[PDB]
């Protein structure tokens, strides 16, 4: 149940918590995790060049601001068996800010 | 088609041609290429902690002495689009010796 | 470092120093060396149908006018272990003229 | 292949990735690495008071914005056997920004 926030703060959140494993630019490299360009409006596990786990592809969730917020609260609880090593942004304002940035940075 | 050979000579072949990108010990580090412990009897692209290419995971070949010999003759021809930069041991005795060592060194 | 020059002179340079081992036309044959069509903007060792050395593929240099000039000064010094038997065009005006021609002849 | 960028950002890139081993001011001290004043337009290994490796002097590359960008992508791949312990700025924008600063800071 997403509500938009500060994209400037979300940039700092992404750079500190996600940038180590992910890239956002169109046609960026796949670090530990896959490139996230065009992640919104795309099924889970459909990034070319990345070897996803069975769980990530089987979830087949069409990413949007609402299910992304649920995913980022507890990645393991949302997709059990995900290789993404991340506890989760537990504050709702954090997820809202991060997703606000991620929406523009990946379109 | 594999035939066993000199494991002492295969160690020299591995150390000169593979050691720069690969490690064999149980729980070794992932250099340019992945750690090869337990490579035999395991699917291609199933080493933990390594980011494989799309081609290497898609091949899904269960490694054995025979398909490894074919792979090491021409890695690009066997798995088209592999990031492993290696032309290939073209002599059959070289592949047999290297695989003889690699079998013991990775079990 | 690269500066454009006489493409007419570069054609004479290519025909006298490179044409024996290389072809430039789209879909030309691989003589002693590989076909050079689309060499610019492509990684080193990515020509289809040619067996490159380990050194040429491992260099993985994205060819451009600047690194080509450095390569053509001393091919062995730039890519140690290259099977290309060529000392190198030591004059800068020579490399500039040759690359000026090679840019149009291979696009 | 160099294109100019942000010298303000390049100052931050140099201070975070290079300042530990290098100094830029005219007549600065040689830390782990040599002083880089007047590095552009000078041959590799010609800084007074510094003990370079055999590989760094043997490369004898006349430094410029283009070959520096290639060097900073992968120092070991460019000069094999360099004692400079640095993986390399893999983003092109980062090399462009750093070199833009380094050009003014070392002249
Ligand atoms: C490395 C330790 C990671 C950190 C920190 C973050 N992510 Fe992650 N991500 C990582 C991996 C290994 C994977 C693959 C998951 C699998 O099991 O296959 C992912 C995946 C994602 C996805 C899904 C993409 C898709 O299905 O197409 C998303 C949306 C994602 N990661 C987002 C994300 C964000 C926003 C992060 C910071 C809060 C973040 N990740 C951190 C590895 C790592
Ligand atoms: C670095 C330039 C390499 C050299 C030399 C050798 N290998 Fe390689 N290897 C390298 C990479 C980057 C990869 C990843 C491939 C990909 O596209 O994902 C590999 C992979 C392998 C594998 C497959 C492992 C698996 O699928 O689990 C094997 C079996 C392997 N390498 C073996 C091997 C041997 C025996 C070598 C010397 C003859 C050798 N490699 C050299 C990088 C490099
Ligand atoms: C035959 C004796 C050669 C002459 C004369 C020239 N080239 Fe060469 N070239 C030759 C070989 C055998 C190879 C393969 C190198 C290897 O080790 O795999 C090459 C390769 C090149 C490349 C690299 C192509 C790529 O990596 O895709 C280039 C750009 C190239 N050759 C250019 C070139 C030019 C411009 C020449 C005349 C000045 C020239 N070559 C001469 C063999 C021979
Ligand atoms: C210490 C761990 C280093 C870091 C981080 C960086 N550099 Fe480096 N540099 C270091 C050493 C030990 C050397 C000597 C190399 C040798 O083998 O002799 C160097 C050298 C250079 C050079 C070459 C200078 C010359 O040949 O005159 C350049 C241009 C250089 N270093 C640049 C540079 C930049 C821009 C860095 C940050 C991105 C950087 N270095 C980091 C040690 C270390």
């Amino acid at each position: 149940e997403f509500k938009a926030g500060s994209a400037k703060k979300g940039a700092t959140l992404f750079k500190t918590r996600c940038l180590q494993c992910h890239t956002v630019e169109k046609g960026g490299p796949h670090k530990v995790g896959p490139n996230l360009h065009g992640i919104f409006g795309r099924h889970s596990g459909q990034a070319e060049g990345y070897s996803y786990t069975d769980a990530n592809i089987k979830k087949n969730v069409l990413w949007d601001e609402n299910n992304m917020s649920e995913y980022l609260t507890n990645p393991k609880k949302y997709i059990p068996g995900t290789k993404m090593a991340f506890g989760g942004l537990k504050k709702e304002k954090d997820r809202n800010d991060l997703i606000t940035y991620l929406k523009k940075a990946t379109e």
